[PDB]
């Protein structure tokens, strides 16, 4: 059952516009600039001809919607045909591979060592101590960016239906992660410690709580090569499950 | 069989200069700023002391032929000790997980073929192809750190007993790894495809390679942090197999 799980079962944060047997295409108009949420998922491999064509279609709806960049996953668990990568590196895009991690609550349960670490739902009472630590995280495409992840998560978070954690060792905001939960899953995202309180169990605590949420569903998370958590991952017992290979050009 | 494998069965590229029941030490003097040829492998935790008092000793050897870099590993599948992590933290360490994967050699060779490759042993008349792809690797880390692997190998590629392969694609070198073979498992490390070459069957040809000369010996492979290819040795079929801390304090 945990065995069923696949990259469908995963969140996106966009809006549908159009599914079909090759693609699904996904934007949010009021934030043309978080770019997980403006991309195209395939189902099937384009050919490089065809994904000449989607390039123009999606260049024009990200235009037209003041998004300036452009990005592609493909599907589960396919390698993309030599002609097509040849095609991707001259046009100027990052490649990179997402990676599906699986794990059954029950081992996350068992992480637990009753340490002392304050976990908490995350409400208006303590949202800005969950974004504290988030300011100490990677940034990837720089400052502003960030900024305004920053504000989208400032102003969604009750509004949404994500949940989100943090945890405190001494009154000090120090981990977090987010939650997206469904009947058959429990997803995770966004998960990270603060540097200095690194490899002291604090990760483990949070999994496990994680965990207790669960129940008997599965938990599951999706990573890519910039995710530094991957190696508590391992560690922590998740078993790999599958990849994604995917595209991003920052400017059209 | 495979199961078994430990962080024991990894080589170490130095001159062991001493062992006992906590520890081993390596050194390599010809190259002093060669970090992981330089360093102590623990077997058991120090206390925090006994750790400040084994500084001293490495600080010591170490200044004695030149090194001026700190380096620890510690034992297997062991989280390092409060008192003795915020004395790592203090004294200005780096810390890192060092992963171990293992696989049968049996899936390696089922991997999916690309006949196309022409794989060779290096020699004296192909090592400058080895080198081709080995500097297009170190050089983004500075030429005068890829000046000194580059020394280091062309003092010691016969005479040492790590076998290499170079890769060829239309007679032009596109990959490379090294093989220390035993009677009870093959080793790769310093495994690597050129970027403009990746994602493209190169590396699982190479990989099925490897199997083949392994016959029935287990492949295994520790990788670091900052490894490029950990996302195809997932893909690959490889089984993670435990962690291992490590610390580097550089400048002392
Ligand atoms: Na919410
Ligand atoms: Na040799």
């Amino acid at each position: 059952a945990m065995s069923k799980i696949t990259f469908k079962d995963i969140y996106i944060d966009g809006n549908k516009i159009t599914e079909d047997s090759r693609k699904a295409i996904y934007l949010l108009p009021p934030q043309p600039l978080k770019y997980a949420s403006n991309t195209w998922i395939y189902k099937t491999m384009p050919t490089m001809n065809q994904w000449l064509k989607d390039i123009e279609v999606q260049k024009k709806m990200h235009l037209n919607q003041s998004s300036y960049h452009l990005s592609f996953s493909f599907p589960a668990n396919e390698k993309i045909d030599e002609v097509l990568l040849e095609k991707i590196r001259e046009l100027g895009f990052q490649i990179g591979v997402l990676e599906l991690y699986v794990i059954e609550a029950k081992a996350l349960k068992e992480l637990s060592r009753k340490r002392d670490v304050d976990i908490q739902l995350v409400s208006s009472n303590n949202i800005n101590d969950y974004l504290h630590v988030y300011d100490a995280f990677a940034r990837p495409f720089g400052d502003s960016y960030a900024n305004m992840v920053k504000q989208h998560i400032y102003s969604s978070y009750n509004l949404d239906d994500i949940e989100r954690l943090v945890a405190y060792v001494n009154h000090q905001p120090v981990g977090i992660v987010d939650i997206i939960m469904t009947d058959k899953t429990i997803e995770i995202d966004g998960f990270g410690v603060l540097e200095e309180f690194q490899h002291q169990g604090i990760g483990s605590e949070i999994q496990a709580y994680v965990g207790r949420m669960a129940n008997e569903r599965p938990v599951i998370l999706v990573a890519d090569g910039k995710d530094t958590a991957k190696d508590m991952y391992l560690r922590q017992g998740y078993v790999y499950q599958g990849f994604k290979y995917h595209i991003l050009k920052e400017n059209i």
